[PDB]
Formats: structure tokens, C-alpha cells, sequence
């Protein structure tokens, strides 16, 4: 039952003294009483880590590069952070997961890229997010005395991927609930995310330390002055600067057009949509960093665009552009009609940043 | 035992009872080292200056030389992120002989992971000082506590830092009392040492058993000359990159430190130097001479054109003016 996994994933050698010790222990047990239930749980556990398998690690430049590329466009500086990674892992033959966290405006494309440079890198992707824990029981885990006793989510993780040197992508890193007693996750993840003490994560429900120095983890969070500064230090950090109205169009034009349109029936059949309409659409609806706003307006137009064709059953084909682009979204919001014609004394225009951007 | 059958949990619970009492090393003990040059040495190849710890730690070897016990103290280190308080408990165990065991400490919330469970329960286990001892082998190892400061202070079902402060205790330890071990157990030999950043967090009853070393961080001199002895070769072995080619110069290196990084520890550029072999690497492989020169003329190209001086000061002072001095964690101000 539990032979052929442990013959087939090569597992250190305290944790085969470890499992050759609880055998000898369930072969003096019977199923009468619970610790034959407790012991069979734990080596179920023990089982499922992926002690000693790997992934393939990926060899090739251009390849890794257009695979980041056919989801992304502006992220110059994560590519080039993925592009060296490999580099690196080619001239040593093996790898190190190294600890990497991304700041920026929420809608810039934190968490969606880390499935692209899992793909890329040639990584099993999970995502973990821990944005509302006040206690450490998800990282660390519970003791076997529990009833209620599992295993960290990290070892749970490594069992879900199945292979260890795993992508895990830990959500939120701002909103992580300091609160006080009853628990403190900020310590636990200053465990897990020691670039040096990754060899001896050292579980709770798991009393043998688990190696966790292939693991490329990925931090994403919105701000940079809540996180505590030993858990700052060991966090390496790439700022995600938000798009500009040109790159904003770009992406739409390459990304959210094609998508919305295949997501909404028309797919390549009826509709397109003008450059002047998007240019419109980014100057006087969305002026924000992120794409998020911009890409709820796009799916609304061509829901609209849908139910038109629907229930319509001229020309060819349906234009959106820009004159009729206040009847498929509404009337503009972000009409900017405050300014004066010519400056009396007295009043200077100075220049703001916020959240949004430009003021 | 010798009147049980396997039928009933006795037998299991007295097995189990049996193994831990013969796993724990009840009387052998480590070899102590007594060639304190050769403990300074093997102190001196893996860390600068921290001259403090390295004096402590022969301190204990020379009091160990005149007499036959190796009584282990209770050494605590403080200090500002990234010096080096955690990478040294490896090589002050092998300076000292001993085995090295790191214990955790910043999320654990309940005291059964220090004084563990009575053996009435299903599944108890003995606490993780037991358990390291049983890991060692061997009695007096070098117990390193990681997280002093985050503790909480204890919450409710269980108050780990008052156990934690007995386990501390430096007159009554050889009685330590593990609740699943119920009887006493010699921990007066066992070395502990901190890792902690702020002081003012550690309850005073638990601050008083502990004797503190300050350690303070490094100025820009020690970090060249840390960077360039542990840190350059490190992360240019980390890459591959071997043969007699593209390195670091020392105006690099100086520039990193006035326009860079002007923290206390040496993890920001432990970050800078990877990033800079990082790049380097990368570009070997595009261009796949073998020779590259990286100096300050073209440091903001592989760090970043961004930089962090601006220096403020008046290119001469008009009446009114005053310059004085403040304190910060980047250097000074
Ligand atoms: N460069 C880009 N190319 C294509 N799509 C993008 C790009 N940047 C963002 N998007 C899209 O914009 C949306 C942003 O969602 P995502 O969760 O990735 O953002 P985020 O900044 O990580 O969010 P949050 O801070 O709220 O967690 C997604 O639909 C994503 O596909
Ligand atoms: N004085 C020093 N000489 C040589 N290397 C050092 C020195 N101080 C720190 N380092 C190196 O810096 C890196 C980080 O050190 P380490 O992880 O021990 O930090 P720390 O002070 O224990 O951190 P924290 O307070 O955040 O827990 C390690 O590679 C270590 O070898
Ligand atoms: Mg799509």
C-alpha cells in the first residue's frame, strides 16, 4: 500500500528511519483502537510529500520568453527577472527558489502572471492566499495530539502539487491580520520565507523538517509600508509601475478586445470595435493604472453588442466607435471641466498624484 | 512490559514510553574542543568582524579548559535584520564541538510544543526540547531559540512564553519536568541562544535569566570588506561563472555602499550582488570577449539608474541656518 511510493520518490534518510520506525509500530498495532487510525494518518501524510522528484527545468530562452509574452505585454521587468532565472539555472544544472514579491496598483496583472511564469518555468502552479488569517494553525500547522490536527497549507501544497520545486503564490502579503495573541501568521511566514532556514521549515504536524530551498515563491501585494522590516528584508521586491493611456491601449487592442469578444459569442463573426472608440473610452471612462475597469466596459459593450445581435437576428458589420460609444457605456464621468480659461491672480494649477493616477 | 500482550493499548502506551526514555541520551555527552586557536579559526572562515560573539565564544572554551563540566550559559543575541545573529549558531556549534538544532519559535502559540502532553492522551509527544535532545544523541547541544521577540505573550489554551521562561531558567534547569517525560531532566548543559531584534518586547522576568549581547551592524568599510571576503565570490559561484572573468571592482563596491545600500545588515546587498551576477549571467548566455567589467561608470545599468543620495545640503550656509545631525536606520541623516 505505502511501499511503492516510498520506493519510487527516494526519500532522505531520517525520514526513512522515521517511516521504517512507524511500520514497525503499526506491525504491533490492530485496528481495535484509534492509534491504529492516527499512526495510518500520519503515514499517509508522510507518503504524500514529493521527497525527492523534481520538474523538468526549462532550457530554452525564446521559448520560456513567448510563452511570458503571449499574456502579458508590459511586465518588462518580470520577464527579465524570469529570463535571468533560467539563465542561471542553465549554467549550474540545478535550481533555487529564490523569494520574489511584486508592489504595485491593484489591476496591473500581479496575480494572473504567476500562472504564466509557472507555464513558463516549467513549475506547478498554486496559488495560496492569506489575506484574512489572524492565526498561525494554516501555516504551521497542528500537533497529531488534535483531533483537529493538519499539516501547514505549505506541506498540503507541496502534497497538492505532487512534485516538489513548486510555484507558490502567496496572494496577499498587505492585508496578512496582525492583530496580537491568539496568533501571529507575520512570524510564520518569516519561517517559511528565510532565504537560509528553508531547509528546516520543521512543521508542526509534521515533526521531521521538510526542504523548501527549491521552492520559487512569489509575494503580491499593494503596498510597502505595513509589512513588517524582517519580513520586508528577505523579500526581494519588483515594482509594478501602472500602464500609461498608450500602453492601456495596447493592451486592449491585443488582450481584452480578442478575449471579450470570444467570451461573449461574437468571436471573430460580426463586431469589432475602433481605435478611436478605445481611445475614448480610456480618456473619459477609465483613467486609472489598472485594467480592471477597462475591462468590465469592454464586456459590457460587447454584452450589449450580443443582445443587439440577438434579438435584431446598414453594413456588414456593427461599429462601435467612438460617436456612438455614449450608448453602449454610458455618458462620460471622468469629463475634466474644472479648469479655468484664463487664470485670474490668485490661482496657480499645481499637480497631484493619487491612486488613480495623474491629477 | 514483561506481563502485557498486544491485545490492549498497555502495551503500546508502555513501548512507546520505553523508546522515548531509550532514545533520550540520558549520560553520554559531547567531546569538548580545547585548541582555541583552532575554534578561532574555524570562527573566522565563515564570518568578518562580529568580534563580540567570537571573543564570548572562547571566553566559554578557555572557562571550559580549567575545568571538567561544560555548563552551558544562556547567551542572547539582539540586534538590527540582516547581521548575521542566526547564520552564526551553525558555525559557534562546530567552533564548540557540539550539535547544532534550530528551534523556531515565531508563530508557536501553545505550550504543548514546549512541555508537550500527558501520556493519557492518544497521540502525545514531549515537547521540542525533548525531541531535540533525542535528535542529537547527546546531551549539552547548542539549542538555537530563533524568535524570542514574537512570541505573543501567550493568547489562551496555553501560555508559551512563562514555559519557555522556566525551560530559562539559569540556577533551576537541571529540573526541567517535561510534562509526557514526567521526571526531571538535566538541562543545565545545554547551550541556548536568542535571535531577537527589539529588547523591549521580552518580558522582564524572561529578559533577566538571559545575558545580552548587543549586536551592533556593520559600516560601509565592514561591508566592502564583507562583501568582497563572503558575499562577491558566494553569489559569482552561485552562477556558475568561473573562469577568470567577469568580476566586481572595489570602486563597485564602494559606490553599492554610498549610493545603494545603507542599511545596518547585509541582505539588501547580498540582493544587489545577485542581481548584478544575475544579469551578467544572463548576458553570457545571449552572447553565449569572455570578459566583463562592471565598475561605477556603469553600476546604473545592472542595479538600476535609480539611486539613493541626495545628500541635502546648502552649498554655503545664509545666517539663520543650522546644520545638525540625526539618527536613522539608513546610516544617519
Ligand atoms: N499586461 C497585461 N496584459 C493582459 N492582461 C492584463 C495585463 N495586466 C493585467 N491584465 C488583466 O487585468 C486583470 C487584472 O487582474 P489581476 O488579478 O491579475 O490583477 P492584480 O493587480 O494582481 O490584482 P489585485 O491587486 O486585486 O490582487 C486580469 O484580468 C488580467 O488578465
Ligand atoms: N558579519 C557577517 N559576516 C559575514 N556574513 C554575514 C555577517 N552578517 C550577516 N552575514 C550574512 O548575511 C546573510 C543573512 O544573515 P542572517 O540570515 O543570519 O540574518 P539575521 O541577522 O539572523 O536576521 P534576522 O534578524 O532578520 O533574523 C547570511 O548569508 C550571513 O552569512
Ligand atoms: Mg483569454
Amino acid at each position: 500500500t505505502y511501499k511503492e511510493r516510498i520506493k519510487s520518490l527516494k526519500l532522505p534518510d531520517s525520514v526513512q528511519k522515521i517511516f521504517d520506525d512507524e511500520i514497525t509500530k503499526l506491525s504491533t498495532l490492530e485496528t481495535s483502537m484509534s492509534e491504529f487510525g492516527v499512526i495510518r494518518n500520519y503515514l499517509d501524510w508522510l507518503t504524500s510529500i514529493p521527497w525527492g522528484k523534481h520538474s523538468k527545468e526549462q532550457y530554452s530562452i525564446p521559448r520560456a520568453k513567448k510563452i511570458l509574452d503571449e499574456d502579458h505585454y508590459g511586465m518588462v521587468d518580470v520577464k527579465d527577472r524570469i529570463l535571468e532565472f533560467i539563465a542561471v539555472g542553465k549554467l549550474l544544472g540545478k535550481v533555487d527558489g529564490k523569494i520574489i514579491c511584486f508592489v504595485g496598483p491593484p489591476g496591473v496583472g500581479k496575480t494572473s502572471i504567476g500562472k504564466s511564469i509557472a507555464r513558463a518555468l516549467n513549475r506547478k502552479f498554486f496559488r495560496f492566499s492569506v489575506g484574512g488569517m489572524t492565526d498561525v494553525a494554516e501555516i504551521k500547522g497542528h500537533r497529531r495530539t488534535y483531533i483537529g490536527a493538519l499539516p501547514g497549507r505549505v506541506v498540503q501544497a507541496l502534497k497538492k502539487c505532487q512534485t516538489q520545486n513548486p510555484l507558490i503564490l502567496i496572494d496577499e502579503i498587505d492585508k496578512i491580520g496582525h492583530g496580537g495573541i491568539h496568533g501571529d501568521p507575520s512570524a510564520a511566514l518569516l519561517e517559511v520565507l528565510d532565504p537560509e532556514q528553508n531547509n528546516s521549515f520543521l512543521d508542526n504536524y509534521l515533526d521531521i523538517p521538510i526542504d523548501l530551498s527549491k521552492v520559487l515563491f512569489v509575494c503580491t501585494a499593494n503596498s510597502l509600508e505595513t509589512i513588517p522590516r524582517p519580513l520586508l528584508d528577505r523579500m526581494e521586491v519588483i515594482e509594478l509601475t501602472g500602464y500609461v493611456a498608450e500602453d492601456k491601449v495596447k493592451i486592449a487592442e491585443q488582450y481584452l478586445v480578442p478575449s471579450a469578444k470570444k467570451s461573449a459569442g461574437l468571436e471573430n463573426s460580426h463586431v469589432d470595435m475602433t481605435e478611436d472608440a478605445i481611445t475614448a473610452l480610456m480618456k473619459y471612462y477609465c483613467r486609472e493604472s489598472g485594467v480592471r475597469n477597462l475591462k468590465k466596459h469592454i464586456e459590457k459593450i460587447y454584452r450589449k453588442a450580443a443582445l443587439q445581435v440577438v434579438k435584431k437576428l446598414e453594413k456588414i458589420n456593427v461599429s462601435i466607435s467612438q460617436k456612438n460609444l455614449k450608448d453602449y457605456v454610458g455618458p462620460p464621468v471622468y469629463t475634466t471641466d474644472r479648469l479655468y480659461e484664463t487664470t485670474p491672480p490668485g490661482v496657480v494649477m499645481g499637480l497631484a498624484w493619487t491612486n488613480m493616477g495623474g491629477c
